[PDB]
């Protein structure tokens, strides 16, 4: 069925751009019970996958992309401890180690005062930070030649690379 | 009348969040003809100002932003050749080297991909643009003891940094 969404609203190069993609992931249910996806989330979204760098996706990438949100929605089942379509901070924490990374306090509680609407993080904003998440992090690995936890980058590559995020 | 605006959805602390701010621009009249600032949008703004890294912000910080926003109003309107509302893509160029920064082809190319719809530039992406390219300046240059145009960044700073923005 999945196919039968993306290729509904894409284009005729037969990628989807950002506010395709959202009709796209939207009038395929994924979402169906929370917070429908915001166009700023399907934007990071391509970002993530866009090697081509063109600011669209195609199914390839649109299949890697549907792997991670299905994972990424179960874990926010997982830490919803009850049922609202909202985390807690704590809740939210425990999902960012979840998906492996080791961050200090004062990092995830960036992380967590930026998407946060009254102590609440709803589904949208939580798939956000999960793309983000990603998106940065490959940037960074792929400066870190020798992968030491460092990287130096020149002005213009650095402004490329996290306008694009 | 601005201080009106603020202290109308200020907080207890005499300072507003991401959410009250947009009620407060949008209740402020700015957006002239234009589109309606987004609440992604206003999430940068505070990003920008954000010294004491609180998620919020203070009228004395709002100035600030008031002042930017009026002169990013004022360079829309000069670019907008014809009173769409929303820019093209050499439009939008030409306002990023207005504001002082000499952008490599490839990058100004992948910003403009970034906030495009139909060969279309909305206000709103605009601003966003215009606040995000001063936040991640900040931050780098802040980096850049020497000014050398590069900078080495220690993963969870780099994330801690990029994640607010
Ligand atoms: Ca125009």
């Amino acid at each position: 069925s999945v196919y039968t969404y993306f290729s509904a609203v894409a284009g005729q190069d037969g990628e989807v751009d950002a506010e395709e993609l959202q009709r796209c992931l939207t009038q395929s249910g994924i979402n169906g019970t929370y917070s429908p996806f915001s166009l700023e989330t399907c934007r990071i979204m391509i970002a993530m996958l866009d090697r081509d760098h063109t600011g669209k996706m195609g199914f390839n990438a649109f299949k890697e992309l549907w792997a991670a949100l299905n994972a990424w929605k179960e874990n926010f089942m997982t830490v919803d401890q009850d049922g609202s379509g909202t985390v807690e901070h704590h809740e939210l924490r425990q999902a960012i180690g979840l998906m492996g990374y080791r961050l200090s306090p004062q990092t995830l509680t960036t992380i967590v005062k930026r998407y946060s609407k009254n102590g609440r993080i709803f589904f949208d904003d939580y798939v956000a930070c999960c793309v983000k998440l990603r998106a940065l992090t490959d940037f960074f690995k792929k400066r870190d030649h020798l992968q030491q936890g460092s990287a130096d980058f020149i002005y213009d590559d650095f402004l490329q690379g996290t306008m694009a995020i």
